[PDB]
């Protein structure tokens, strides 16, 4: 396989008419006043320590990302990806000075190039003339930014393009996942300083999916340059970035998948659970409504989403967010009191299963419906556990030490139910083939 660069003559073409999708808005579009902002809130943010690789999961396997990274982006909006959430620092959207002030510059940058987007894709769409406006609104309609760094000087050895030959990646082939369908990415590349493409340059390289015959494309990027991800074309195409040999920062505006993935959703989702319980007092005396199947499933269902989906996501990182914001503290402490109270209601179902006046059918009824969520609970708390307490995960700092919160040992008096539910699961097994 091979590549093609702005050295090859056919480069041009292939470009034309089979990326009419990709944009590159170069560094002389974009003016130097937005330019000098953007460039010192990325050394402000950098130079703060607001920067942190993730650690994520790729196949069974713990890895930290080889770019440091932020979200910056609407107060309560989450982004997900490689089964990691995570959480704004929030920018001032209507309804820490350095850092605030930082959030303001890339609020002004998505404005910016939210307006760039909408007119690429009005261009695009009588390109192919040759309802509607509504669609490219919210396919610009960008809630998020995913910022990054990284200095190659800092890898002892980066990974060879194994199709191409485009040389060095700093990031490997892939998608952008959880983002909105059709929806576009906009790029602020901010690099900080004669066969194939320039080592020494940053490039984004671009394939079709599934295809190593077809060859890619690598484009440069110089400092300031941007570019556009436009319709399918995430989802067509993977892509990569290249090394140079400077440090480089980008700015990742998208428009994330937050269906099932705002504060406000999952505080809707909790009080949908707890309109169960008797909420005229909150103490340990949890009382319920209501034994239907239906409705006990559904509880036991955001009982796990609330735990593993908010909670051990959030303090999997370690309070890292902390540094640059306090916005999710309250949200948080607020989310592990209502799941303590849902605790308490698995508890109340576990002791209505017991009672001596309960007719068999009926509670075999109970085991069918909450049976599937405590088995998946059991499961991913083994799975968190051991996530948190990995070799890569303990080398860490003190300020990024993954923490398995909520976690509490057996002799634990305060907390109804056990972490480990094995002797419980095993027992409600058991009572079915009664
Ligand atoms: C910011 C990091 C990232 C995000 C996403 C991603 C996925 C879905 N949605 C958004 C982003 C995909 C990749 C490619 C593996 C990356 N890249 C990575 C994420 C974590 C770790 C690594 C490092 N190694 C390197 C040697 C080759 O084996 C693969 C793992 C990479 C990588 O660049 O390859
Ligand atoms: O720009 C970067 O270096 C990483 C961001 C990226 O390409 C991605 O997550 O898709």
């Amino acid at each position: 396989g091979s590549h093609m660069t702005p050295k090859d003559d056919e480069f041009y073409q292939q470009w034309q008419l089979k990326y009419p999708k990709l944009i590159l808005r170069e560094a002389s579009s974009v003016s130097e006043e937005l330019h000098k902002e953007v460039q010192e809130a990325f050394l402000t943010l950098h130079k703060h320590g607001c920067l942190f690789r993730d650690l994520v999961r790729i196949q069974g396997k713990d890895l930290l990302t080889p770019v440091s990274r932020i979200l910056i982006g609407n107060p309560g909006c989450t982004y997900k990806y490689l089964n990691t959430r995570l959480f704004t620092v929030p920018w001032p959207v209507k309804g820490e000075a350095e850092i605030a002030a930082a959030c303001e510059t890339f609020l002004k940058l998505n404005d910016y190039l939210q307006i760039e987007t909408i007119q690429a894709l009005e261009e695009l769409a009588a390109k192919e003339k040759a309802q509607d406006e509504v669609d490219i609104k919210s396919r610009a309609a960008y809630n998020v930014t995913l910022l990054n760094f990284m200095d190659p000087q800092k890898m002892p050895y980066l990974k060879e393009e194994p199709y191409f030959g485009m040389g060095k990646m700093a990031v490997s082939w892939h998608h952008d996942e959880n983002l909105v369908d059709r929806s576009a990415v906009a790029v602020y590349s901010y690099s900080c300083e004669l066969e194939g493409r320039d080592p020494d340059i940053w490039h984004v390289g671009f394939k079709i999916s599934w295809d190593i015959e077809t060859p890619g494309l690598a484009i440069p990027l110089h400092q300031g340059d941007c570019y556009f991800m436009l319709d399918d074309l995430n989802a067509t195409h993977q892509h990569c970035v290249l090394a140079g040999s400077q440090p480089r920062f980008s700015s990742t505006h998208r428009v994330a998948e937050c269906s099932t993935g705002t504060l406000d959703y999952i505080l809707q989702r909790c009080q949908l659970a707890l309109q169960n319980v008797c909420d005229d007092v909150d103490n340990d005396d949890v009382s319920l409504k209501s034994f239907e199947p239906a409705v006990l499933k559904q509880g036991e269902e955001i009982h796990n989403e609330v735990e593993f989906e908010w909670l051990r996501q959030f303090w999997f990182q370690g309070n890292r967010y902390r540094k640059c914001t306090d916005w999710w503290c309250q949200p948080m402490a607020q989310l592990e009191a209502l799941w303590k109270k849902m605790e308490g209601v698995t508890n109340a179902v576990l002791h209505e299963v017991k009672r001596e006046g309960l007719p068999v059918e009926q509670r075999n009824e109970i085991l069918t419906a909450i049976l599937a969520s405590l088995t998946a609970r059991q499961n991913l708390r083994r799975e968190w556990h051991a996530r948190c307490q990995s070799r890569i995960a303990r080398t860490l700092p003190a300020d990024q030490k993954p923490e398995c919160r909520p976690y509490w040992e057996k002799d634990d008096a305060s907390m109804p139910l056990p972490f480990d539910l094995t002797d419980i699961v095993s027992e409600l097994r058991g009572q079915l083939l009664e």
